[PDB]
């Protein structure tokens, strides 16, 4: 200590060219710098100005970005840099703290780690890949002042300068890709089925600022799997994820937007069996269903295997069932699921302060078709034990629920990696074909009556759709 | 109402590769803000600076457009952005005028929406795919000061500025691109045709400033119809769309340019019933068609299913038909249509201020090649009930008419979709083969008897060339 | 005469993306306007200003040329741009010159019309395709103050700038690449060659501002052909041409360079029976041929179909043939082309004061390799009616010569468009094959006993190299 | 001498898509040029200033770069440009040296021509391919004032800059990318295996500033080889390159960096038969193997053919074969390979301040894993006789050598050409399958009992890898 000191330093960010971020995904407003002694126990930090490192994008130093050295701790061993840091990271991240103390787990928004304006992604310390053990922590080219070694000051600054300390940082969150396949997309007979806004759902709440590298078996080179802070299954909670829900009023959660647009979300990984359906980060993709003879944007029913075109139809039977004298185990089931639906419909109605009829023979499609997401509430109520019973695919709106994949070498049953979002990886998804409708409300594959309740195992899923996930890493371009 | 309220936008041009516009395409010259009160009735307009929006192209936010806040009236609930508003449409939206109103269609000249430069192209609100019912409008993520959730102005424009309206604009016109097979043509046996200047034909006179979405049966994700102010088939009048036409003095339409140039058009779409030659928005493609043994460029003619040489090897065969003691059905047939060529060729001699001959036998090629558009004048005139004579290629001129398909996975007879032009689409038009020649005219499906006559169904046109027609949304790219 | 009169225009550069030029290629140093009358007679011309006209490059705008409306006669009818015009045609393009004479045909060097640093290349009017008969000239849209129709200057300003005349231009030289297969070159058995420096030979001495375009029978849409100044077979003269000439020291001409660069020239055009080899713009390729066992680099031989290894193997066979009592024919022929093959050899060396030996016996290889160019002097001398005898490889070097097509859909023996450079044209040339060696001496295709000896047909060319031609237009790129 | 003359001067980098470098890569930070007289005596240096020479860049003139002629002495006869030369060669260049004094061998740091930075590269005179026997040194085209041919000094300015001496320079390095096949990577039956950090080993110490050029028989067009400082097999020392070693404290050298990352080095070619493994500059990749049912970074053993998940099974067939009462052939050997893997341990042990057990027998995986580079130290060694014995892979690391293949159409056994790195190519190995596992130690092809020991030959290597290497010109972009 007390000994003149100098360090230069690179921040390098991720490079390979169809696969290129974003000019907004790769601007720089801040950089912090963490300097650790051998102990990982943190002696400063410092805000860079453009003059104090090389800004190197898509492999070349960008104007502006110097690299002039700068004065450091004669104790500084290791070096962090953080792009963009978020305000906890930037409170947690200061002289005296240790490096373990700062890369505590934190719950975080997207926008905290994104910026609302999606041009303030946070970076940090990349890692290696084939050294999970090694950490986040660089080693820092420490010119000390000995007069020996180094004479002067200005010996140190050119010292340093010729041997900068290289930081690969990669961005903490994933990137999401939703389309279409370009060549037609593949219906049953006589469907009409047309994509529109998509969301992500059960996406992560917190995260650790630099998480553990872990290399599955079987796993691909650059395909490395992380430790995020809700990993093993016996610790889930649905408190510990974001979930899409329909508002009071019935309006659609903000997260939907068109399908030309990406998405981002914290890193969300798990243990090979806590791969199961409330915990495992979901695209969800809304659709126009419309069966064949069906016009297109029509509402049209579904309900014990029986497709309706029309509520009236649906009336007809429930109308037969209720004529009966008496009524057996089939009609009983039909009035039971339609009074079910009515009641829940009623409870909307109430909610979006709009008028229905006194009961499901009295509704008509006009009340129903004006109701905001009216499809949601053909939901069954599980806290009351209900079981899918009337299916309203209000103007023919139906929802589509897609795991999301991470290393494509990885196919057994529940095997580790298979899937998972991890950080700086660029996931694309292409819809090839359309196997069934999906369905009216929102999915929702949590327990209402259990918050500990993990959900299915991601390999028990149902397929609805015939799905493309290819996964890369996220880089970026130099002008 | 009297409170302040702010609100901050951004404006976000279309994006998806290869499909992406030029920079006059996406070039800004002036952006109208209009907000809505919950009743669609405009409060304000307001003329953006730079620093009040957000400017998204090519998927990334431009430099100088800084998205600072703005007041607007607190009874703002949601709002229309306009790039490039045409004179019509600024005095059309105003404030006290409600959505409806200010949506009302009206005729536009195509340079009044793309500027007579082509680089001033209108767009507006981009509407909801999937979501047809809920129209042009944004909401509007208005902070109101209420002291309480909001206390003061400068909290309004932090929250405002980490809350931005996000409107997705379309260019209100279609582009069109027309070229020939890079591989080579395919043609006849011994026939040379070499394509040169083309053009739109049947461009609509009119527009909704934002028409309805309509998805039709079999339609594919992304290839959205829409209905236009002439889209059912009862409504139709020769007066509502632009067609092309040869001056008094022969002079070709200015509209003809080079293959190397895309052409705009303003949106025309149809009723499934709807899709006849008369109002289908078509390419008209001028070419130089040669028969085998011929020389290239010399004028040659068809009389009857009879390709001669030479005016002076047509001649021979009408002096014979003359000569005749008492002409029978063929011979009286070739001079009956040799006689009324001539007649229209001496009418287009006198607009043209040129000497012919006193009949078809005392005519030579040196006076009609010496005609502006001579081909022109072997058109049938219909109003004298005229039906398809001498065709007279001068100097082998030909024309094909190409109607323009919309959706290509909608391929059934006079299928809703099947043809026509959308907003903010680019055709493609590749042509593959020549079968035939073309028309000496320029095409004209309309009736000179009835302007009320929609012409021949779409799929009863007889096939001239093999044409490959694609269609993908015109984006945006960023420098 | 004496209105005021305004107009406004647009020069736009050629537009399609593998073929674009480089920024060199599309520089501007200067535009000329020339304004015509109806009678095509030249009534003013103008040096544009950055303000007065748009300049499209790469189908865009271009910031900074304004456009801005400019005064001209009332008489003007007609518009004629030049891009970087020539100091001849700048002394032709006068005021009370006709059309007609300034288009007459002039002498220019390459250097001339593409500038010394080869970014000054000189661009006119590209003309119709479909309509050769029009010519160059293009509509000039004249806006008259005639206080009716147009009351003000202000309007006329206005209206010129609303209605600009555009202008499509096209570079007057052809551009050449040469290259070999990437994938690798076919030789025969255990041959090594490579490919070195590169010239173009027979280029035109001649051209006319703006040719005649002609459109040949089974020729390719956008493949034009034109009428140059040396075009009928009967005008041939070797003084039309620049033919690649050795130096009287024996150095090589300034002209070839490496593959890697592009090569341009004049136009150079022919009618069917005028593609003949001593008047049809080439390739010459230069190339170090190596056969199986030798050594790559080594000087070889070859005399009356025997391949030599050394000069002593030679010797040993001319020595034999001097010590027969009585030489028989193939002894006393070996002799002969020998002592041919030595005097023109000890001509050489006397030109570049080197030391040879006595004669053909007494020569060493280290004597002819120290001759610069050596194998050139083993051409045989044909104003002695001398042909091919020794043919000395000095170190392997050997020369091909490469005939360049025009249209490749154009394959009939010497059918018209088959061979050809047309302006605006980038002809990229592969080798994919090597079938035996090249010339030791540069080719000449000419008759030195007779300057107006056409050479032979095109077509009668023997093949030493497997090449493919492509032709496509030489485009422009926008920024 | 004491004449006016002049000279203007084109420095043109290498040019062609997708092997064009990096914006660092050809970065210029100083020009020097050397003029030599007729005898290639140097007359007079300059370092040339941004007026004073055009600079082509990717086939373009650079903005900037105006090629303003300078004074230079009328004996110039020939012209060397270096861009950022190294300062061994800015002291050997110098007026009155000759250019073969100049073009001495040299030792030069791969910093000393690249930078520390990497944005420094040294480039220098390319030389023509067709023609090795030239050299370096380019036609000074020099415009002396004699008052006849070359009036005044003006005229010798303008005649200079109207003929530029065209100077086409290579960077003095080759680079090298490292990569696995994007399609996934073949790998034994259950095997894992990831690869990491990469190095090039095996690096010149020296250089020819301009290397001769050589033609290798089989040779392909581009493919030249040279003949640097150390070609023939008889000059053979390890003192002659630069090879990977670990510290004495088991720190791996700076060397190894991300595969992201492309590396640099002097140019290093030879003879046929000096094709040798101690002599060949390679990349060595490090990997994580991961043998079937094993967990994927846990260290195993190898021993006489026989793997072994953990220390204690290994232990296990030690112990029994100390426990037997006579040892036979294999149970000593066992022993004997044991103790001297024991053995190397300790001594690292000792190096890096680390406690282990007393011998085989006691020695624990958690003392073994705490050593840095443990699996280093498994190495025989060679000084002692020890051959292969115990393998430890250390947390499962490996590490694989791959030679550098030069003409990839040369394919022969132990042909000149097939090996070698020559300046200013992008060699780029991609790693399409693994074999087997790599060597727990740094490869080492050297013999640590003779310096002038040259290895193996290059074609006798054992394949562990399946890698493609291709070669490509390394060229420069336009912006
Ligand atoms: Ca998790
Ligand atoms: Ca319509
Ligand atoms: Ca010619
Ligand atoms: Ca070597
Ligand atoms: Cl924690
Ligand atoms: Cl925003
Ligand atoms: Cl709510
Ligand atoms: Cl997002
Ligand atoms: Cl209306
Ligand atoms: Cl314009
Ligand atoms: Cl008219
Ligand atoms: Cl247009
Ligand atoms: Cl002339
Ligand atoms: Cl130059
Ligand atoms: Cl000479
Ligand atoms: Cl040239
Ligand atoms: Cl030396
Ligand atoms: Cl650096
Ligand atoms: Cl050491
Ligand atoms: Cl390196």
């Amino acid at each position: 200590d007390g000994r003149e000191a100098y360090m230069s330093v690179s921040v390098a960010m991720p490079k390979s060219g169809e696969h290129h971020g974003t000019a907004d995904e790769q601007n720089v407003k801040e950089v912090l710098l963490a300097l650790f002694d051998a102990s990982d126990v943190c002696l400063e930090t410092k805000t860079l100005a453009t003059t104090d490192y090389i800004l190197n994008v898509g492999g070349a130093n960008k104007a502006g970005y110097d690299g002039k050295a700068f004065k450091v701790p004669s104790a500084t061993a290791k070096v962090l840099a953080v792009v963009n840091p978020s305000d906890k990271f930037k409170t947690a991240c200061v002289a005296s703290a240790s490096w373990s103390a700062i890369n505590g787990a934190v719950e975080q928004t997207l926008d905290e780690v994104t910026g609302t304006s999606k041009n303030n992604f946070m970076m940090i310390n990349a890692g290696d890949n084939a050294n999970p053990t090694n950490g986040a922590l660089v080693t820092a080219n420490v010119k000390v002042v000995d007069g020996t070694t180094i004479p002067d000051v200005a010996t140190a600054i050119s010292e340093a300068q010729a041997d900068r300390s290289m930081i690969y940082v990669d961005r903490v969150v994933a990137k999401v890709s939703l389309g279409t396949n370009p060549d037609g997309l593949k219906v049953p007979a006589g469907v009409t089925c047309t994509f529109g806004d998509w969301a992500l759902n059960i996406t992560n709440k917190s995260m650790f600022p630099y998480s553990e590298i872990v290399m599955p078996a079987g796993g691909s080179t650059g395909a490395d799997y992380r430790i995020d802070p809700n990993y093993e299954l016996a610790g889930f909670d649905v408190s510990q994820f974001n979930y899409l829900k329909v508002a009071d009023d019935g309006t659609l959660p903000a997260d939907f937007s068109a399908m030309a647009d990406s998405k981002y979300c914290l890193e969300n990984t798990m243990a090979a069996d806590a791969q199961t359906q409330a915990q495992t980060t979901s695209a969800v993709a809304s659709a126009v269903y419309t069966p064949g003879s069906f016009t297109v944007g029509e509402s049209w029913f579904r309900l014990l295997g029986v497709t309706y075109k029309t509520l009236a139809d649906l009336q007809v039977v429930y109308n037969a069932a209720k004529a009966a004298g008496t009524a057996d185990a089939a009609q009983t089931q039909v009035i039971t699921l339609c009074d079910q639906f009515y009641a829940r419909i009623a409870k909307a109605a109430t909610a979006q302060g709009k008028a229905v009829g006194a009961d499901f023979a009295s509704i008509t499609i006009t009340e129903l078709d004006d109701l905001k997401s009216g499809g949601e509430y053909s939901k069954p109520d599980a806290a009351a034990g209900e079981t899918v019973g009337v299916e309203y695919f209000q103007k023919g709106v139906c929802y589509y629920n897609i795991l999301i994949h991470h290393d494509d070498a990885i196919t057994a049953t529940m095997a580790h990696g298979k899937y998972g979002v991890v950080r700086n990886n660029w996931y694309t998804l292409t819809i090839n074909s359309v196997k069934q409708p999906g369905t009216p409300w929102l999915p929702d594959t949590t327990n209402p009556t259990d918050p500990k309740d993990p959900g299915e195992d991601d390999d028990d899923k149902e397929a609805y759709l015939s799905v493309e996930i290819t996964v890369n890493p996220w880089t970026t371009w130099s002008q």
